């Protein structure tokens, strides 16, 4: 034989271990319309229609927002926006209330509750009105056979909803 | 009732979901030693025998290798090293073989084996021999009852090592 | 050389893949006490407690539920009971009320929301009270601290509650 | 108000919680051909050539061998059979070696290690030859763009082969 002696700067001692890390996908949508009909004197919700066009869907990734787009997700093309519509708003007391109203996903409809949250009926800068309010809700992939390839363990059933609200009066 | 218009720039419509991501955890160590006997007439290693102080772990991260060092992984006041001890080397031909040893994590011992792949015996600048070579190898931490209270779900039951050596001749 | 014919029934071409899979834990409770007060007029608590003793835990499997108790979870011994105290019902309509209340588990507390669905406020065999009702609602692990040692991806941070109750009247 | 005491016999203080657990698919086929060359005299095999019709894959499960077949995985309509063919075989000893060969899977092919280990050539019955031997070795999904659309996630990237052999001499 022979001995040697390592040389430190050009030996490396290595390993590699494979895990698992949970996070957070968080998106808003940039375009959307909605129809607010609201009277602050009993702070009742009287209608809430609300249209979200797919195709402005921003998760803080250009690559994956166009994923989202196709068809193991929103298939934008055939379903180029989703819907919200109040059927019932049930009041609990003046800053909180249960919204009932269907949903619809890529041409799939469920009726939803979100908890409405009214943060301050004002009236604002020109003695036009105002209101803030929140809608808060979760929502089940399975429930609208949404990404149905995607699996319940990769990405999460669950799709937490928080619509944050600021709206002005008519004309 | 009353109706009102989003005002876009303070109206956001949210979601959350949680995903699942595989990433490769990979560290070295920083000190560590060896005594290596090797034949390059017959390229054959003849005694390899490694200590690596597990205080000098390194993942790029300063608070994980603390966290290495904590009960539920490397318990370094009571164990302080990790060692490897040739018991075997089984020549392939002049580039390759099967080495098999002794290695100790925490200690707790299992005989391991390692693929050697000899990367080139010169006699460099002085006219003093050098080796080059890599181990590489898949252990299996229930071998050894590592990080036992961390599921094989969340970190792999699989630690892949790849030993990357430069080596001289001694005195 | 020499040829050979494999015997089909001393072979095996066999396979191993690791894969996971999701599935609901779900259990009881077998031991617990209430105190309810509710007035059918109006169809409102207006007071409910509840113990529950964890020792009593049935998860539909020996082995488990003693684990359930082990310090990495319920900790039974330092904490022997569960506890539910409403501070609130805010009634919605005859049938629907949001109630919250404190829970503590492991001498932790937070105050959680219950979705209370009233199922039939009768007057029984014997002409005394009866009523039925579900309290429903998801808790998370890490408001507790919960199985803290346990990562939210191996067990869920959700926790969904259903309490389904008949209860008679007085003496 | 009005006091109730609960009915514990319709009465059910219940949870649910979701959690993963990792399992091992094990599966085999009934249904390959192989041509075996091996030399007893210097125990070296000198050609193996395997082909297994994909159609006989055994999971111990219909459904899920109906699903394999699909073309998020298998595709047996348009790749019927899988096939490996060695192209080296470099011996340790008598009883252990290095099996080189080609694997194709779904009509990608990536050359494989597979570990002989011997387990006795002897002259069986009616002194004609027999010869046990096993061969094993880890593939990657990724390396043959397996069921490319399953995340290394839900299902391993790490595929383990096992073949445990039989085999007779030829006429």
């Amino acid at each position: 034989m022979k001995e040697y002696t390592l040389d430190k700067a050009h030996t490396d001692v290595c390993f590699k271990i494979k895990h698992l890390q949970i996070s957070n996908v968080k998106g808003n949508f940039k375009d959307y319309s909605a129809v607010i009909d609201f009277d602050p004197a009993s702070a009742e919700f009287k209608k809430l229609d609300v249209t979200i066009k797919i195709a402005s869907v921003n998760t803080e990734n250009q690559t994956r927002d166009n994923h989202l787009q196709q068809d193991d997700f929103f298939k934008a093309k055939k379903y180029p926006d989703m819907t919200f519509t109040m059927k019932k708003y049930e009041k609990i007391d003046n800053e909180k209330g249960k919204m009932t109203g269907t949903l619809t996903i890529a041409g799939v409809s469920k009726d939803i509750v979100l908890d409405a949250e009214i943060g301050g009926v004002a009236k604002g800068k020109d003695g036009k009105e105002k209101i803030g309010f929140s809608l808060n809700g979760k929502i089940k992939r399975s429930d609208f056979k949404f990404a149905t390839s995607t699996s319940t363990i990769t990405l999460s059933d669950d799709i937490n909803l928080n619509i944050e609200v600021e709206a002005n009066e008519k004309e």
